[PDB]
Parts: structure tokens; C-alpha cells; sequence
């Protein structure tokens, strides 16, 4: 399948080319455009129909947002879209479809389709609601041990000492994206 977005975008794809392969595992291919005054260019994007899906509507937002707009939460939250060299908000990105853009800490810039927003704000609220749910290091489950290993990231520390339920959660949003 393929599909159409605006010429006038096609320097936004290509910039966030290898952010949509890393993040849906797709390739993304423009065609040749028939002819030069053609105000609209052609996608084909290689990968399994549902990664491509998402991609899409990644794509597609990307090039003429629905939606864009800053979210905000408690900036104690913010390690979780810096850490891992952005690993979370990889899988957010592909549980969502929405572009997102870490801006102040407790700000994130959220855009797409407006679906893709929406989904995206509520996983986000649901995150920051999670970080009330501290009932005081103190504790860390294995398999969220287990993820961050990578030693150099200077947010690993800060993740660490969130509390289980946002742990808990991360881990619902990393299985999820696997």
C-alpha cells in the first residue's frame, strides 16, 4: 500500500527518515514525481503491514499535524523521555504514532494526527499520575533493572528512583512496543 502526502513536506520525511526505521522498522520510499508542478509526492513504506500502518499515520502527521501542542507534568518525570537515549519515547512514539519533542523539564511537545495526540497525552497523564503513587534509593523491580543497563546514560540514575508504579508502567509501554 501506499499513499500521498505535500510535496512541499517531503524535507520533513527525509529528515525524520531514519527516526521512522529505527522507531517502526520500516523503509520509507518517495517516488519520482511525474511531473515537476505535481503538489503532492507519493510514499511506499517496506516493512510488516502493521508497523507500515504506523508509520503512516506517523507520516502523516508528521508532514501536516492535526494536532500540536505542550503537555505538562512534574519535571521529576522528564528522565523518562531523555533516558536510554530515548528509548521510552521511541516506544510511545510507535504506541502512538505521535511526534514527540522533549522541550523544558515537565514540557513535552506532542504532534500528529489528533488521535495520535490524544492517546499519546493519556499515556502521558496516566505516567505523571503514577509518580503520586510513591507510598515513601527505594525499590526498583528487576526486569526495569534489567532494561537499563547501558551505564553511560546520565538519566539512569534519576529513572532508577522513580517509584514502582511508573516502573511498572514503563515496562507495560516497552512490552507493548515489542
Amino acid at each position: 500500500d501506499r499513499f500521498a502526502v505535500s510535496a512541499e513536506a517531503e524535507n520533513k520525511v527525509r529528515e525524520q527518515q531514519p527516526h521512522v526505521e529505527r522507531i517502526f522498522s520500516v523503509g520509507v520510499s518517495v517516488l519520482p514525481k511525474d511531473c515537476p508542478d505535481n503538489p503532492h509526492i507519493w510514499l511506499q513504506l517496506e516493512g510488516p503491514k502493521e508497523n507500515a500502518s504506523r508509520a503512516k499515520e506517523y507520516l502523516k502527521g508528521l508532514c501536516s499535524p492535526e494536532l500540536q501542542d505542550e503537555i505538562h507534568y512534574p519535571p521529576k518525570l522528564h528522565c523518562i523521555f531523555l533516558g536510554a537515549q530515548g528509548f521510552f519515547l521511541d516506544c510511545l512514539a510507535w504506541s502512538t504514532s505521535a511526534h514527540l519533542v522533549p522541550r523544558a523539564p515537565g514540557s513535552l511537545m506532542i504532534s500528529g494526527l489528533t488521535e495520535a495526540f490524544v492517546m499519546a497525552q493519556s499515556r502521558v497523564e496516566e505516567l505523571a499520575e503514577r509518580l503520586s503513587w510513591d507510598f515513601t534509593c527505594t525499590g526498583v523491580l528487576r526486569d526495569f533493572s534489567a532494561l537499563l543497563q547501558s551505564p553511560g546514560d546520565a538519566h539512569r540514575e534519576a529513572l532508577l528512583q522513580l517509584p514502582l508504579a511508573v516502573q511498572e508502567e514503563l515496562l507495560s509501554l516497552v512490552q507493548e512496543a515489542s
